[PDB]
């Protein structure tokens, strides 16, 4: 079953009903603020810092869950009722959410009263604006009271939710009733100390009254869905002093039959230069001219209405460089909308804040810095280029990599340091990626340092170079990289032999030497090693490129042997050189990654889909028949049933969960590139369909999160819960499925000297066009698709056939047709 | 007004509404299992370590407050309810709760229903047992279904509420519906990694059904006050996988008139030997054994009834060294029962957790560990002495100290470090106070190492010497101490600095040098300096006596000079020798700090209380006028009213919270002996009442918080919420007002050779007599007491009038009667 659909000419997914199977949430925000929104208008806002410089206050795993958010009381003759269900839960005749790209809608109406509201962050704006339209649908006249609700956070979230000691003496308010448009609250708490910033709250109009306390507000003994004052009627007035502030208006609405009524409330982050921050001589009262700058720019519907126009046309100019139109609606929204929203939103949010991930950390994998960029580098090349630089200046001289970055300070982290050998060839991949897309190799002469250090800088490439021999450096007896704290899986911690809770799987290390080796390390150095040589090969460095063809051959067959097991590749060896990922164990016999991996890095590849003794095909279908089911591909096969302190964190979690058999739809995508790269794209397209938001909608009480992005992790076949999701839209999965269907089943991918074009989807899609922006000019692909494994496709350009599958870059400002028939 | 009353027969504070102005909470356990529980069955329990072994969740800040616990929700023909009234709030006819030593009751009844719950911890168990009884009180026949409830958490609390991106998937259980004594479920999370322990939630009798699964009891959309699983009126019988586990049976009830049946619920902790721990060889069932031994002791009411008598036994007997009769029923109940039983909650429970500290930092004060000490040496000697060698073992070669001890793992925090330059005296403090009540001389010659290193070991004593020494050596240009970080008021700091958010006050320092001095510590000094003087004359280094006798001596001067405002003492010099605590300034004129412990320390001190040109009255007499309010004394005045860049935290509070001008009940114990000690009686005892719980009961409304205990700190008068307190129970408070009212009030205070008795109270008590077990003697002291100023006790010991104010140690065994006439 179903809690909505999407609405594709509008590009917003339409919730039905507030009954979904878990909060479903959007994403506001573009530049430095953000918010995030649930459908019943649940969750927080933050400027940068969702730990430092949060807002407002949200609980996690709260009963009942997103119970608390931005809310507004309807007192219609003494029923009080919110339009957002939640959280008073009164009975509605309409209920209607609607996310859309960098807005939401939500609809309630009740006993005759409709009252939409439309949430955004408009650009340009540190703020989040509230437009509310009150209608009454009645025959009768009604006279309404509207009390609105915010609860503040103590800007440092973490402080605010452990150290009660301080924090319950500093929450301070001022109250501006006679706002220059309206209404305002002020919340300042610490702005007394080292605090340059504040929040208003504010409406335009003139309110009633108002409440900063929020037990008055609530009441004593009441949740949020029993607040009294709205019950009583009238605001209470109250001036916070410590416990926990709050903004809330009331304002009076009369209309009679057919009427409507429009408000527009701001929630606003204002900060003043520190010789500016007070309006008094006593210094007690805080300089507002800021703020009422941002309440007149939000004034009124018309101003309001021009914003929101403005955020519609940023997305729409935004989402301009790749879209596709076929015989099948499901592909076409997460091509053209869905799954490149997503994208965008993991790069501004990092993984910072969802209903997952709570706020307080703030870091991001090295890894993940560079694998995002493949699923936006498409959207925003100049950000992406600067990116690679912030990264690379954090890189060790040595290769190696921080493996946590922290995109707010653009160092890296030193609590957890470095020691995951996959962490350094990520470099490549990103930096590849960004030069095959935009040409622009001018980013390898870039001057770089070493681990911020002022003095030390050199080339980008030289980093490359860096990384490429970190890994040639570190390997262990069979010629395969040795792990280190662990490679991408971060639960495969074969260095660390824990006993003890509380030791991080992935720091602790009690024994030191051993020999434990990767294979997915080896096919990623397969993989971007050939990738550094062709660089190195084009910057005419002509024996360093050779030199790195002969150390990506020596992995490759060092896959094909000891990285072999006979029908699958080997995950690893461990400390003591004993296999891991091989038949001859009765659980973890076979594992995704190495799979996939090496195939996309074109190891054991034969002559052809038929060609079943290859290395390649025996992994993909050993793949097949281990590890697919309906709902993806789990981790690995079998899961672990008893905790194995040789290996880490993977055997801790119970089986089907998580990297205990879970499915990990990050590394799905793998084994689709992989079957597209042998010639089966029939099975490449079904195992994309498999993990995909929009052919998951039917099944949302099964996937129980948000139909309309991807997940990290669907319980696999050895859980009770197989097919529910966790962990929602902050994942590196956005990136890989783009990568993938854009590049790999629909086949259109930027070379350094041209626009591949190289479908393979199978017979499902038998034609589509492409239309794609690449290095200024427009490619329009028309397809004319069989389906048939090992048909690969022959193009013609501007009406006149050519050879191969490459198309050569035009002159910016063309435009060039590309008739593909297989 | 009041919400309750206390019951001095029982020992019990006693809650007739459920509607108190905040949540009032009881401590059960008096060994490695605690309890937090509040009057509406609210709080948590762990084993040891609040943070790592928590076995129940519980949120703080929710909305409302306390919302989560134990319950016990009653199906009554379709009706439900809770008879601790949250959270379902359901109407009820009578409610009460009784908070008494190491156990509470609440009972709850509605519609002839009533419900009595006995929860303790008993001596002996890792366990929090409760006792129910359920009674017909209708003339009709009743069949009940009854529904218990808690939820658990992960075991870590920091990890529970952060890492969901992991902790989500890993939530275990095992359910028991045939246990040997009726129903039990096993709460299993990680035992099958790194774990060995487990928590069983069991009822004495045979459950209709179960819950595990806690979204499938409460429902979709529901907050515990609406569950679905007790409305619907059978259990669901859900095995969790993952998300939030919790504990519930379903209990079958029929009743005729009258009637009334028990049940026995236990909570338990159960840890196994790793060789243990299966009882299968797959290692996928828990090894029940421990389990079910528990369960065999709680499998009937009368087991319950002994082990619920053996904990009155324990409390009863362990309150049997100090105790107090007069006209004065609070004074009574405040010395014999509620602030001794304080002083033991502190011990147990150090910083840990309250309904303000969370329960996730895990260490106390260097400077805390010796204050509470000061409290409970009289009931747990053996304990005190271990503690003394245990911190000291921590301290640093060079006599600094830790600034935070961590007393789970005895060892110093790393983290924070040290340059509190008070804490080292403090270690002078607990000895000494330590050897006057046991007389166990033998403790300075324990060997003690510095900073846990093998090898290092010296006798206690030396390490006295260091903490003095250190003083002598880190004085400033008037020969007073060094600050550093921060003395006891770790919101002076003045070598910070800090216009950045975020930035640790007591640990940032980001000026170096300067010459900061306190006037505290140099108090401390003389106070703390002489007991150390007279223990190294009773070991017999008399050249280290006098010499130590003269530095003391000139910080005397350097007080009553450098030291000296004119009609109060300073408080400080700050970084670059500017005074803090002047008359000149027009914020921060006096501090009360000084005046109080300095005087304590004789300072200043003339020939009586008359002798109004005496420094020390100079002092009091400014504190009397400037700092002195109906709800105690602030602690500064006038407070600041702007940020001072050059002190710290203090300036950042409001005015009168915390220590910017708020009322630490700490520090009031301080001016209290020093007017003891300058003759003025009434004016001490006057001060005391201020503050002390028994004295504000009739006040509850305003003070707030729970009126059986102190709290840290009550609004000062330039707060809009003055008289309403913060920070109750875990406070410092405890002990110094002990120490105040029964060692300076009522007089009676242990010395190296004998039994002080020097009554110093007022007109207000006019007779009472203390009862004292000293070194295995007991003294029944007599006094009549005409309460005037300056009049100081003569004694009679045994019927024959003695000299002076000392009696000398009697043998154990005997009982020595002494009258005093004042």
């Amino acid at each position: 079953m179903r809690y909505g659909h999407f609405d594709d000419e509008a590009r917003e997914y339409v919730i039905t009903t507030p009954h979904t199977p878990y909060p479903w949430i959007n994403y506001l925000g573009s530049e430095q603020f953000f918010s995030l929104l649930s459908h019943q208008a649940g969750g927080y806002s933050f400027y940068r810092d969702a730990k430092m410089r949060r807002l407002t206050r949200y609980r996690y795993n709260n009963i009942p869950a997103d119970a608390g958010g931005r809310y507004l009381y309807v007192n219609d003759g003494g029923d009080v009722w919110t339009p957002s269900w939640l959280p008073v839960k009164a009975d509605l005749d309409h209920f209607e959410a609607r996310h859309g790209l960098g807005y939401s809608t939500i609809t309630g109406e009740r006993n005759g009263v409709r009252v939409e509201t439309l949430f955004f962050v408009p650009v340009g704006e540190n703020a989040e604006v509230q437009k509310v339209t009150v209608t009454n649908t009645s025959d009768s006249y009604k006279s309404l009271t509207l009390f609105s609700f915010v609860e503040f956070c103590l800007w440092n979230a973490q402080d605010d939710q452990t150290n009660y000691q301080r924090n319950l003496s500093i929450g301070e308010v001022e109250v501006e009733q006679e706002s220059p448009h309206g209404s305002a609250i002020y919340h300042r708490t610490e702005y007394r100390e080292r605090r340059d910033h504040y929040a208003v709250f504010a409406v335009n109009t003139q309110a009633e009254g108002f409440d900063t306390d929020r037990d008055t507000f609530v009441g004593a003994y009441n949740s949020l869905g029993e607040a009294a004052v709205p019950l009583k009627g009238e605001s209470a007035n109250s001036v916070a002093s410590g416990w926990y502030p709050i903004g809330s208006h009331s304002v009076a609405v009369s209309l009679a039959p057919g009427e409507s009524r429009e408000l527009v409330y701001v929630l606003g982050y204002v900060e003043n230069p520190d010789e500016e921050k007070w309006a008094d001589d006593a210094k007690q009262v805080v300089n507002k001219e800021r703020a009422h700058a941002l309440l007149s720019r939000f004034a009124t519907s018309e101003q309001t209405d021009a914003a929101f126009a403005a955020l519609k046309d940023y997305w729409t100019d935004l989402l301009s460089t790749y879209s596709v139109s076929s015989n099948d609606e499901k592909l076409d929204r997460m091509v053209n909308i869905w799954n490149q929203y997503q994208c965008m939103v993991t790069f501004n949010m990092s993984r910072s804040a969802s209903f997952f991930e709570t706020g307080i950390g703030r870091g991001m994998g090295f890894r993940d810095s560079n694998q995002d960029l493949l699923g936006f580098v498409h959207l925003i090349p100049e950000r992406a280029r600067e990116r690679i630089i912030d990264i690379a200046s954090t890189q060790f001289a040595d290769g190696s990599a921080y493996h946590q970055y922290q995109p707010l300070t653009k160092r890296g982290n030193n609590d957890i340091g470095s020691g995951f050998n996959d962490d350094p060839l990520w470099l490549i991949a990103g930096t590849a990626a960004y030069i095959k897309e935009t040409g622009d190799f001018s980013i390898l002469d870039e001057p770089v340092p070493f681990d911020n250090e002022p003095g030390s800088e050199v080339p980008l490439f030289e980093h490359l170079t860096r990384s490429f021999e970190f890994t040639v450096t570190h390997r262990g007896p069979h010629g395969l990289p040795l792990i280190g704290r662990a490679d991408w899986n971060d639960c495969l911690n074969l260095n660390c032999f824990s006993t003890t809770p509380g030791e991080s799987f992935q720091t602790t290390e009690n024994q030191a030497g051993g020999v434990a080796e990767s294979t997915f390390i080896a096919a990623q150095f397969v993989l971007y090693g050939e990738q550094y040589a062709e660089l190195a090969a084009r910057r005419g460095l002509a024996d360093v490129a050779d030199r790195a063809r002969g150390h990506v051959a020596e992995m490759r067959d060092a896959l094909l042997t000891d990285g072999w097991d006979g029908s699958w590749f080997l995950r690893a060896y461990d400390y003591y050189g004993n296999p891991i990922g091989t038949d001859a164990h009765d659980e973890g016999k076979i594992w995704i990654e190495p799979q996939g991996f090496a195939v996309m890095a074109g190891v054991g590849v034969g002559e052809g889909p038929q060609d079943t003794d290859a290395p390649a095909i025996k992994a993909l279908d050993s793949v097949n028949e281990m590890l697919a089911t309906d709902h993806g591909m789990v981790l690995q096969y079998p899961a672990y049933t008893t905790y194995q302190v040789h290996m880490g964190e993977v055997s801790t979690y119970p089986p089907g969960y998580k990297e205990n058999g879970g499915i990990f739809c990050h590394n799905n995508p793998w084994v689709i590139i992989a079957e597209t790269v042998v010639g089966r794209g029939g099975r490449a397209f079904d195992y994309y369909k498999r993990i995909t938001p929009a052919y998951r909608e039917d099944i949302s009480d099964v996937h129980r999160l948000e139909p309309y992005v991807y997940a990290q992790m669907i319980a696999g076949k050895e859980a009770v819960r197989h097919g529910e999701a966790k962990n929602s839209w902050l994942t590196g999965t956005a990136a890989w499925n783009f990568v993938t269907v854009s590049q790999y089943l629909l086949g259109v991918r930027p070379e350094y000297d041209g626009l591949v074009v190289d479908p393979q989807i199978g017979p499902d899609v038998p034609s589509f066009t492409v239309t794609r922006v690449a290095r200024g000019a427009t490619y329009e692909i028309t397809v004319t698709n069989s389906g048939t494994d090992g048909s690969r496709g022959r193009l013609v350009v501007d009406g006149t056939p050519v050879e191969g599958n490459l198309v050569p870059y035009a002159p910016a400002g063309s435009t060039v047709r590309v008739d593909v028939t297989l």
